[PDB]
């Protein structure tokens, strides 16, 4: 039943509390979140990626809610969910949870091709990924580990409950979704494009199926169809492109595209993004025939 | 089951359909929305207002998913949802379901104080508050409803269950909320402000309580707390202002306001929203006295 121990000597999983100095006595804070240290030290290879100072402590000595000198007056909010961390001249740059996994959606080609399209979500699920502790802690016990008094018995026994209760989303199966689509909404210098639905998305399924990252943050199970059907509720069946994307000029939205020019960013910005060598942007009938 | 009868002669409840001309044999689509006419005109004076052309034909006649000339090629989504309407010289402005709407929250000063402050959030729930139809709806009737072959009493049939399987979400009370709040995490010129957060929700509350419009959109029990404890989940002990804002400009994040803005924008703005006459932006000692 115990987790498994780390070759490192960290806990292998560890509540992160919302440490800080003021008081804070009815726990107006997220739900601490549950960090497993094994999973991640198996993965990133050098402890000081995220130890930046070299020093095997936790984060919040340094960066506390208010912040404080030790951390530059960098505070816990800052410290965990940066986007824009700038590049240190010298020394170590820092990463964030949320820095570190976005980098790995936009560096490893089988995330960077829908992660080149995707429409970001930052919703209460998202958050929810880390901040995902037991049902089971106590206001008490929530207090204690601002207070930074918390047992570490009672530290491992949160974690552990936390973690065994964990269970991944599994993704809808492609076969609930089109075969094939004729794309011909506005076929005329072309033949249709005869998308090849199923193929597409059980291709991409497949390079993520075990990625533990992946796994977690695509945690509804239709949330991968999200990728192209964007900005509308998660659907076997979403509404067809053009009933957003006019097929003329739109002036009243101006942000969105018009219906050639959206297939066309989407279908070939995902290609650009994870590298598909065919076809290329320049081929102009491998997705739709010449009309006769 | 049948729906109260209208003064107008418009059906009570009426089911509106993702009409046009190109075949969608799967219903690719939202889910249709059941508007609740009854409850409309009895509210809007003026058939005119919503049919803006004059005669009570519907919207989908003029204004199809692809958009046709007799509706200047406006589509149906645009007509539905378009939010910034450009004021017409001549005739009537028209106006959609969602910037009618929008313009009750600013118009309105039971709305407007807390609709001056809000973080807007177009999310599914709120999608679904008009996209509402009943699961009993068979996808041969979406056809027919999208080919307008669906027979009137059908449509009516699909209306009632739907108005008659509605569910109002009623907001937490807000004595599971702090009575009064001491903020005093910026406590240096001023005494703390012993907010009255108790009564200020209840206030608030007391005044939209009968409020339909308010009532559906108002769609999770602890939705009104995220009127001031914004970007976080819904929460019975949301963060701290402070864990979000510094108390310094961060240029890390140049458009957060700091701690003190924070407070300020929001107390000010929404008694600025709702006409409050005290405290004035300038009446200082009211929310904080001078510290001694
Ligand atoms: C989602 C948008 C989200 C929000 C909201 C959020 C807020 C947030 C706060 C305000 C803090 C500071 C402490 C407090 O409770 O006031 C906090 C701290 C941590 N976060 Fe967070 N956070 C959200 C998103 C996520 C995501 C997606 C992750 C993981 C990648 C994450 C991680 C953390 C960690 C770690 C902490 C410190 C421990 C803690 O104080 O709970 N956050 N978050
Ligand atoms: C490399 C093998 C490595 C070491 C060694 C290590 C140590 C370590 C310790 C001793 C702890 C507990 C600190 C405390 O005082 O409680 C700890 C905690 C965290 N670690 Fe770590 N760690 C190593 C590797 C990494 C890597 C690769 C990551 C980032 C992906 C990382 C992150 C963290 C985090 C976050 C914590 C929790 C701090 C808290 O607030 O509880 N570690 N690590
Ligand atoms: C724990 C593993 C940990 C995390 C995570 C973390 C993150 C982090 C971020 C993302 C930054 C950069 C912020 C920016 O806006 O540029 C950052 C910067 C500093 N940190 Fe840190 N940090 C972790 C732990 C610790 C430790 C334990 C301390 C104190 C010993 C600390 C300190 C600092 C300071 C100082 C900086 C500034 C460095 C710089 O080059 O500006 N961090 N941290
Ligand atoms: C590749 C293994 C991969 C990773 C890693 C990954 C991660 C990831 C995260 C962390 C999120 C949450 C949002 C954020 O950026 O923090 C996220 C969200 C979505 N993803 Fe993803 N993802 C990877 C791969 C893929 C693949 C192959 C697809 C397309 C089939 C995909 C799509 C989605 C979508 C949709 C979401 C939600 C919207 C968003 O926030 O981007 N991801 N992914
Ligand atoms: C995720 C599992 C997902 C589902 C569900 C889904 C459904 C869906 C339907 C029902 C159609 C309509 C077909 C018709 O008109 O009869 C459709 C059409 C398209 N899809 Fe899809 N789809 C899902 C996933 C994805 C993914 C991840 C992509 C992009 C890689 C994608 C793309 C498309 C496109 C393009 C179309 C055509 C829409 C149009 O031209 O209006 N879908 N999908
Ligand atoms: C159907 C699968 C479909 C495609 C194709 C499509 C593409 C598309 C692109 C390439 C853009 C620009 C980049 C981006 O994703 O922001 C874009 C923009 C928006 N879309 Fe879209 N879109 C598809 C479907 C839909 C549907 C069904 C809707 C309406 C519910 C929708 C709406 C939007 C909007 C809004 C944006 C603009 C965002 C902005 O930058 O202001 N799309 N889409
Ligand atoms: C090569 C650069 C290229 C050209 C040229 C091109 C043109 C084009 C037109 C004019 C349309 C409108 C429909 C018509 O038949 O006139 C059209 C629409 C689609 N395209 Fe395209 N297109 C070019 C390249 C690409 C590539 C590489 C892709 C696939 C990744 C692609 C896809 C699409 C799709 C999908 C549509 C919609 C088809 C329809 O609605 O009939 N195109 N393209
Ligand atoms: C929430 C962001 C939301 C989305 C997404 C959205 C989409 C949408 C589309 C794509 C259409 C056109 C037809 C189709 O199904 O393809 C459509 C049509 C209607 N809408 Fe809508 N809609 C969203 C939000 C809302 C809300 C909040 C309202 C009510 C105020 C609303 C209303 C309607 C109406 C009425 C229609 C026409 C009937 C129909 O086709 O279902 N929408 N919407
Ligand atoms: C004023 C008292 C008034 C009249 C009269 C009126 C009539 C009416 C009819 C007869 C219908 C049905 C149309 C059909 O051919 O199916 C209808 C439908 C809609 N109405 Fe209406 N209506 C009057 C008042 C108003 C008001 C003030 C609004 C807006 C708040 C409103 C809106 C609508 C809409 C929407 C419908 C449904 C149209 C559809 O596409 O199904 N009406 N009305
Ligand atoms: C457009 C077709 C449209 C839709 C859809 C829509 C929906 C809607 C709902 C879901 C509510 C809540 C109560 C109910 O289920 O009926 C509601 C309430 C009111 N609305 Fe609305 N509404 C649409 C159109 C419009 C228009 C064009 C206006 C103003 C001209 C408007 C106004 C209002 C009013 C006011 C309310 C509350 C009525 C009350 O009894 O307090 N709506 N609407
Ligand atoms: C006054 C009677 C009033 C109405 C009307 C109203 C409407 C309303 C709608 C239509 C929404 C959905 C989002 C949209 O703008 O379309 C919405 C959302 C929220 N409201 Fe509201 N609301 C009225 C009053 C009040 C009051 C007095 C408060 C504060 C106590 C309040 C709060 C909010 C919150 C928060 C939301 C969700 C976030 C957002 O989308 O604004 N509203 N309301
Ligand atoms: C009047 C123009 C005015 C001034 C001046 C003023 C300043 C002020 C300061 C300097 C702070 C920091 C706290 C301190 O004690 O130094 C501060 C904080 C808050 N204020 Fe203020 N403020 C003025 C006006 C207003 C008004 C009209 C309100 C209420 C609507 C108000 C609100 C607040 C609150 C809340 C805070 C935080 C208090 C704390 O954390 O100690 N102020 N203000
Ligand atoms: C909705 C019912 C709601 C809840 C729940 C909620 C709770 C709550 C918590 C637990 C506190 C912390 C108090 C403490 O630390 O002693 C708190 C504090 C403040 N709130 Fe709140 N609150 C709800 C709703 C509202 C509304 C609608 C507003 C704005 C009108 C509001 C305001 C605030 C403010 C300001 C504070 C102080 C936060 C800080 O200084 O960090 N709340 N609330
Ligand atoms: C933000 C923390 C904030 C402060 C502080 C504050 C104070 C304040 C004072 C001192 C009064 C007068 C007496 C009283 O306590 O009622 C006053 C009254 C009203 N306020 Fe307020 N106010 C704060 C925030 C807000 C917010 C964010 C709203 C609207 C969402 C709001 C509204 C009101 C209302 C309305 C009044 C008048 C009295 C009533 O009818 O309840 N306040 N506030």
């Amino acid at each position: 039943a115990a987790l498994e121990p780390t070759d490192s000597g960290a806990p292998s999983a560890i509540v992160m509390f919302p440490v800080g100095e003021k008081p804070n006595p009815k726990g107006a804070a997220m739900k601490p979140v549950v960090f497993n240290h094994l999973i991640h030290e198996k993965k990133i290879a050098d402890c000081e990626t995220c130890h930046h100072t070299g020093d095997p402590v936790s984060c919040s000595t340094c960066h506390t809610v208010e912040g404080k000198a030790e951390g530059d007056y960098i505070t816990l909010d800052r410290a965990m969910h940066a986007t824009d961390i700038a590049a240190r001249a010298k020394g170590n740059t820092p990463t964030s949870c949320v820095s570190c996994h976005q980098s790995e959606t936009k560096e490893r080609r089988e995330c960077a091709g829908c992660h080149a399209i995707t429409t970001p979500k930052d919703d209460e699920a998202w958050c929810a990924t880390c901040h995902d502790i037991t049902p089971s802690m106590t206001p008490s016990e929530m207090q204690k580990g601002i207070a930074g008094t918390l047992l570490p018995g009672d530290n491992e026994a949160l974690a552990a409950e936390t973690v065994l209760a964990e269970a991944t989303v599994a993704p809808v199966s492609p076969m609930l979704a089109p075969y094939k689509v004729v794309i011909d909404a506005l076929a005329d210098k072309y033949e249709p494009s005869d998308f090849t639905h199923r193929r597409h998305l059980t291709s991409l399924m497949e390079s993520i199926k075990d990625d533990k990252l992946a796994q977690a943050f695509h945690d509804k199970p239709e949330i991968l169809c999200a990728t192209c059907h964007h900005r509308s509720p998660l659907s076997l069946t979403p509404p067809k492109c053009g009933s957003c994307h006019t097929k003329e000029i739109d002036a009243a939205d101006p942000g969105r595209p018009n219906l050639m020019a959206a297939y066309h960013l989407e279908c070939m910005g995902c290609h650009k993004g994870m590298a598909v060598a065919r076809p290329r942007d320049t081929d102009c009938t491998t997705c739709h025939k010449a009309a006769a």
